[PDB]
């Protein structure tokens, strides 16, 4: 199960998020897996990141699930689980702000 995982936060919101991500301790790719806000069935990995023209920021990425099965950021890549999307973006950057590195800290 996914509310079983340590980087699903479940139904907490956009702002608090923001809130956990940025810690001038994380490192980028620090992350969690959240419930839309605005999305009914639909999920959220927030992850952090840093640069020099922007300093410490938060990026938001809504994530898709089918009652067909697939789970995805993009139509173009699906997974089987959540779990094997969240593996997948923890070693592939692809369109995202940084690879997943880990978990957001409480
Ligand atoms: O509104 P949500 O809770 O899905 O959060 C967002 C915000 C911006 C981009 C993706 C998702
Ligand atoms: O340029 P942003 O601040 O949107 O961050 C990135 C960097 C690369 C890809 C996606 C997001």
């Amino acid at each position: 199960s996914i509310q079983a995982e340590e980087w699903y936060f479940g139904k907490i919101t956009r702002r608090e998020s923001e809130r956990l991500l940025l810690n001038a301790e994380n490192p980028r790719g620090t992350f969690l897996v959240r419930e839309s806000e605005t999305t009914k069935g639909a999920y959220c990995l927030s992850v952090s990141d840093f640069d020099n023209a922007k300093g410490l920021n938060v990026k938001h990425y809504k994530i898709r699930k089918l009652d067909s099965g697939g789970f995805y950021i993009t139509s173009r890549t699906q997974f089987n689980s959540l779990q094997q999307l969240v593996a997948y973006y923890s070693k592939h950057a692809d369109g995202l702000c940084h690879r997943l590195t880990t978990v957001c800290p409480t």
